């Protein structure tokens, strides 16, 4: 009569997954933000997890965990778990790669466009009660707007989302190239896209940079105060990957001398952001938004299912035969 | 050794127009917003006239031309001249049409995305200093985002810029709708469009409404009390070619109302646009930019370059015959 | 109790068009190659006709019809038609402009690919006997196919069918230039082509040039002797528009000399085509079809029940303002 | 100042690869179409061996070989070779993957086209005498011509080919499906296509069916007398990926019986093809090529040279390490 506990983390609503697991597991949730805020019960009972984005596991924190045997992050990154010390803990993880692929593709090329075309500061511009009545006036407002066909995108991650990003590019004007060194040769052709070899390469090539990869073990402050010198002066910078990709010291100081036009940031190395804090305060010419680009209702939802379905296989299943998503086989014993 | 006089109408910089007409014309501006502020040399010996979009001329404004010939608006909407009566006091009336198509049909697709992703309300949440730490409170920031794909985009005015758009909408995986009275069947399948025959269809079946028609005698209010209630509950409005299309009387309501859940507009009933006066004045989910979607550096000289030539070609050969973009040939006489 | 007489005059099969015109006209048949083999009483009577392609109509014959009030091309193009002679003596001239666009578009396609890619001729080859055992064999039996992109394909009229052609090229990354001297400038930005003012520059630039313009009294033998030669050597040309368009004979020779490496046609001169007569007989790589570019079972019947409604609406509304597609408003008196 | 032994098995043009390894390997060739006609100095002495797909090389052959340290598929397809037996003996085995993926989906775009557009048949019965002077007779000879958009296209392996297919099937209208139990859930997004679990799905929902899947020890006669029974009745087949995939016995029937309204095949079970031989030799609306999907002037030579460069690396440096495509590292030892 005594079922297994399965724990949301850094959560607090559960209603999309009860219909799921009702029958299977008992379902509490923390509303932590480390893991100092789990309750010793959970620690110990806990079976599964369920958790997003917002708390950090590493294997001091996963060795406090007497039971659990299963972690799902509800999204496709997991590079807020220590992946290695999971699977040596004999704990899988699992992740949900698929559902917010296109929302995150659209969200990007919202803010390729709104520096391209300054759509946000424009509009920031008549909130703060700029008046725009010559033409004159209207070219100093909208200064640095400039005409897409021609401009060279850089995409740096060809998977899920670096592909929707591509072909979006390319329906307006953009001439795409992508950086990727754990693909294979040959898919460039598929999708008649340009690849290059190295980061510098693409970096010099570029006038936009996006960057769509996972944040590993190799590529922390992948733009730092070194590559971003290999950037081209007035280049535009996206990152809806990862913050921990971005150096934000270095990023600051090209923002305000000019060597990056523009960057549009849903991530950042230090979250929830704040442009009160950090180091970019006083950065110009700077569009942020809270790590919203995979928001949307039905999203939100057909994540929150699938997670439920994985959790439900692990306990019903055999680990990690079972699971759909799990992506530390190689080091679960 | 007397040459004939141009005048730039509602400006004052004639730096790119001067080395195509130096040994042609003398150039003069008025930097006038009405007729009443240009002085009377010009009335009366002005052969020629460029003008942009901040001064109308009516047929009272035109007759008080005693000389001129000929005039070319720097830019492809014509609305805000007199088209039949100066064609009736023997003036011919030229635009430019092709420029900035793809730069509008850009700035379109931000305003789109901007509110399907509500990338421009995320960034001022920030800097209004609300804080995001929680999955709970991102989906609550970003309510309202909605997925695109399968979402219904219609579009009113197939021109260069409707198609342009047309084209981009389709890689978002919108499905595209049209509705353009002016057209011979057959346009939507070599684009492979769906077609409606009524403002009414394109409203009923449209998620997401944007228009892209000229302003002409038999639109104006085109979005009106009445049309606006024939719109989708929750339906986008993006307005970026004229804004006597639309009734902001009855789209203010609407956003207040909820009828509409967000509209983005370049433009407005009257120009320029301020958030502190206007029937939009406390209209919420509204994003607004200063008539700036057919800005990028090199069309703003591109055009002034095709409308001296034209100036030229007016002076130096026949009328219309040597016009390549006169637009009221039926009316001259 | 007496209705109006509607004959179809190249044509036998009147099925489809009986249950839209039951109740409004009899219909009669000629089966007719010729003016010649019209029985008397349809000269006299017929009040409306219907023609396809295999027949032509002159002011000569025209004259012969003393009650004829409207004819109905059962297709897009009617210079089998003298449009101008017609108006004059008070006949309204129709045609289906929209059916078989992208059934014309698909076939044009394939031909471009059977050209490219030699899919027809070496499908031949393994018909005739010849055996392809080593890739040395391979190359040899299948020299002259080429990669695709890169290459420019060259449109001539980009009208319904050229831009549904352009964007289908697009996807196998050809590079698309087209030219049309009726268009007007801003039709190249909204589909992202590229334009050319004059024929000698298209053919220039253009690996394949692909026919798509309407047969008028201006562009006969546009491809000629002389035309032939600023093409480039080892091009492609490819036909489904009409057969005037082409001077066969200098098509032949360049076919023989290798000027030109290979040809497609959907349309001839002189039609029906044999390979035992006319200027082709003997000329190599060369590919035919019987004028089916437009044959497809919805869009054979499509067009014949679009034809039989224009037939009703002149018989039971005001010619020429009840007519949906009349070609011949500006003729007719 | 002795070199390796680099052998030709398959062909005998060794003239693109000699510059590349001129110091690098002694260059013979066998001409060879089995092991049987393999000189004893070439299984004694050679090192290295470049193949394409005329011989096959099964465990039996490869224990022939007494100093062969790498085999290099002058192509992508490996299924010739035994693999697994390969690396047991110590054998790395590469390919070339990439070279003509777009040569390859455009002869599939051709072959899909000339099915549903029957040009390479419409020529066929011009070439035979066929007569077709009315229209009548047009629909007659082009009886089967059906319209493409709304028409789902199933693709059976979604690789470099398939993505390239789908890409360029997306232009003419088609509804792409795939199905592929080897990629991880999320491909489709990226590329906006509808994804089925099994082969049957595939089959039941598909218009046309297309292969571009390799051949493995889990789908020789994918297509077989029961699952051709769970296609659509009058569907088309097209397989320019392996002929070991289909049951030719199988298809051979379906298009007698009408079950199957055509077939374009560039590969077949025995190869070379021939009219006259096999359960093919009666079957009807049949189209075949001499596997000749990847042939370009430019292929050929590029994926010699990359196949060229593979052995160096081989000889010059450390297998597997130094391979660049080495698609056999797991088994070898
Ligand atoms: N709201 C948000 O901000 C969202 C962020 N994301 C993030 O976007 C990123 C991409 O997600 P997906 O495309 O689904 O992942 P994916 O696994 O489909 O693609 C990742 C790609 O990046 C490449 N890559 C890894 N390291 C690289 C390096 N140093 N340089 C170049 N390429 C490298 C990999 O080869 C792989 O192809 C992830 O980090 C994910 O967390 C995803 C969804 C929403
Ligand atoms: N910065 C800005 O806000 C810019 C605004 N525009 C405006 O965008 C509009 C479109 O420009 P283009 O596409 O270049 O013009 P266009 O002449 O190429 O296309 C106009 C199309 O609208 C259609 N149309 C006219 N009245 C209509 C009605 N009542 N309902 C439906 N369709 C109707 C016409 O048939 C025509 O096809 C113009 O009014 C222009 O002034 C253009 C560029 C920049
Ligand atoms: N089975 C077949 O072979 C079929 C043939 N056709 C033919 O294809 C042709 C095109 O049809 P649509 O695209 O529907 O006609 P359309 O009227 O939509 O387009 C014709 C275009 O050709 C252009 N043009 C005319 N003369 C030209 C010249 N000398 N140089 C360059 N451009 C020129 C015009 O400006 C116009 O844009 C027609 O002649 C039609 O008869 C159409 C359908 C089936
Ligand atoms: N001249 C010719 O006929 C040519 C033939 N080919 C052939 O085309 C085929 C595809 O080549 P690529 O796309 O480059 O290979 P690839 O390795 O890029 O793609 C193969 C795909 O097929 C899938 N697959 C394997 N077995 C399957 C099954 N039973 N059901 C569904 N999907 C399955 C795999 O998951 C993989 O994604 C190969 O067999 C190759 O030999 C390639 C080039 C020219
Ligand atoms: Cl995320
Ligand atoms: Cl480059
Ligand atoms: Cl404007
Ligand atoms: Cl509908
Ligand atoms: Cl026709
Ligand atoms: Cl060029
Ligand atoms: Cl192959
Ligand atoms: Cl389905």
């Amino acid at each position: 009569s005594h079922m297994p506990l399965v724990a949301l983390l850094d959560g607090r609503d559960c209603t999309v997954e009860m219909p799921i697991l009702k029958d299977v597991a008992t379902v509490a949730f923390c509303d932590a933000q480390s893991t100092q805020e789990i309750h010793e019960k959970v620690l110990n009972e806990a079976v599964g997890a369920l958790m997003y984005h917002t708390i950090t596991l590493t294997r001091e924190d996963l060795e406090k965990f007497k039971a659990l045997r299963i972690i799902v992050r509800i999204g496709s990154g997991f590079d807020n778990i220590d992946i290695k010390s999971a699977g040596d803990l004999g704990i899988a993880v699992c992740n949900v790669p698929a559902v917010s692929v296109e929302e995150t593709a659209d969200s990007t090329l919202c803010h390729i466009l709104n520096l391209y075309r300054r759509a946000t500061w424009l509009h920031q511009a008549l909130r703060e009660g700029t008046r725009v009545q010559s033409v004159e006036q209207i070219r100093e407002v909208a200064s640095g707007a400039a005409r897409i066909r021609g401009e060279t995108l850089g995409i740096i991650g060809l998977g899920r989302v670096g592909q929707a990003v591509a072909l979006r590019a390319k329906a307006f004007g953009f001439n795409v190239l992508f950086y990727d060194p754990y693909l294979s040769d040959g898919v460039e052709r598929a999708l008649g896209l340009q690849r290059v070899s190295t980061l510098q390469d693409l970096l010099f090539h570029s006038d936009c940079v996006t960057l769509h990869c996972g944040l590993n073990e190799h590529n922390h402050h992948l733009i730092n105060d070194f590559t971003v010198k290999q950037m081209r002066q007035g280049a535009f910078l996206v990152n809806t990957a990862r913050g921990g990709l971005v150096d934000e010291k270095a990023l600051a100081q090209a923002l305000k001398e000019g060597r990056i036009r523009g960057a549009a940031l849903d991530v950042h190395e230090s979250e929830p952001f704040s442009f009160s804090q950090g180091p970019l305060k006083d950065a110009p010419n700077l569009i942020c938004t809270p790590h919203a680009a995979w928001y949307s209702e039905q999203a939100s939802i057909e994540m929150r299912e699938e997670a439920a379905r994985e959790i439900r296989r692990a306990i019903t299943g055999r680990i990690p035969d079972s699971l759909k998503n799990c992506v530390n086989k190689d080091h679960l014993t």
